[PDB]
This record gives C-alpha cells, sequence and structure tokens, in this order.
C-alpha cells in the first residue's frame, strides 16, 4: 500500500511532479 516502492518514482517526485507541479505551481 504506503509501501509502494523505491525503485519506483526515481527522483522521489517521480522527478517530473517536482519540475511540472512546481512548474505550473507558479503559486510561491
Amino acid at each position: 500500500d504506503a509501501e509502494f516502492g523505491h525503485d519506483s518514482g526515481f527522483e522521489v517526485r517521480h522527478q517530473k511532479l517536482v519540475f511540472f507541479a512546481e512548474d505550473v505551481g507558479s503559486n510561491k
């Protein structure tokens, strides 16, 4: 469940989230 993977989503935030979610997160 929570133990979803360690391998998985490699750069913790899958990389593309720390990128994209933070891109669209124009917020601050």
